[PDB]
C-alpha cells in the first residue's frame, strides 16, 4: 500500500533538449521559481542567477553518470555571492495534507563539476529538500548528504501527519533550493518522487 503521488514534469524532461550540455535558463515547466531573496530575475541570460533544465547524455562535462532519470536535470544557478540568500524550485500539488499518513520525497541531487567558459565547476552551494503544507516546512533535508562534483546522491525527506496536525487538508508542495553556501554556486536535481504509506 505504498502509493504515489503525481507531480508535474517530474524528471524536468519537459523541454526536450537537443544538444549535448545544453540549456534553458527559464523556469521549467510545471514548477515555479522560488525567490524569497529576489535573487532571481524575471528575465535570465546564460550569466544572471538562473534556473531551467539541462540535457545530461553521452558527452557530457559535467558527471560520471548520465542523468538520474530520462535525459534532463533541473538546475539552479546563483550569481550572488555566498550568504546573500536561496532560491530554487517550487511545485504545490493539488494532493493535500491527510492524516495517519508518512510521507516519502526523494530527490536526486547533483553536484555538477566541469569548467563553463574557462569557470571552474568545481565546489558546491549545498542544498535543502523540502516538504510543504500550505505555507509551512513540514521536513526537510538540509545539505546533509556530501555529494562531489560529478556525482549525484538521493535526498529522502520523510513526514508523518497525525490527526491533530494544524495543517491537514492544505496543498502539499515541494522546494529544491540552492543554499549558496559556496561556489561554484550552482546545483542540480532530478526525479523527484512522493509516496505515502500508513504512518508508523
Ligand atoms: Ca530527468
Ligand atoms: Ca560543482
Amino acid at each position: 500500500s505504498v502509493v504515489s503521488i503525481p507531480i508535474n514534469n517530474a524528471g524536468f524532461e519537459d523541454p526536450f533538449i537537443e544538444v549535448v550540455d545544453d540549456y534553458t535558463v527559464d523556469t521549467p515547466p510545471g514548477w515555479t521559481t522560488y525567490n524569497p531573496n529576489n535573487l532571481v530575475p524575471e528575465k535570465r541570460t546564460t550569466w544572471t542567477s538562473n534556473n531551467g533544465v539541462g540535457y545530461v547524455g553521452p558527452g557530457t562535462q559535467f558527471y560520471n553518470q548520465l542523468a538520474p532519470e530520462g535525459r534532463n536535470i533541473g538546475y539552479i544557478y546563483l550569481a550572488q555571492k555566498p550568504g546573500s540568500g536561496v532560491a530554487g524550485f517550487e511545485q504545490i500539488l493539488d494532493a493535500t495534507l491527510e492524516p495517519d499518513t508518512k510521507y516519502t520525497l526523494k530527490v536526486d541531487v547533483g553536484n555538477f563539476g566541469g569548467e563553463f567558459q574557462k569557470i571552474s565547476l568545481a565546489g558546491f552551494p549545498g542544498y535543502r529538500v523540502e516538504l510543504l503544507a500550505g505555507d509551512t516546512v513540514l521536513a526537510a533535508d538540509h545539505n546533509n548528504l556530501y555529494i562531489k562534483d560529478g556525482e549525484f546522491k538521493t535526498s529522502t525527506v520523510t513526514f508523518t501527519a497525525t490527526p491533530d496536525n494544524p495543517y491537514l487538508d492544505q496543498k502539499l508542495g515541494i522546494r529544491l533550493i540552492n543554499l549558496l553556501q559556496g561556489t561554484f554556486s550552482g546545483l542540480d536535481f532530478d526525479n523527484v518522487r512522493l509516496t505515502v504509506e500508513p504512518a508508523q
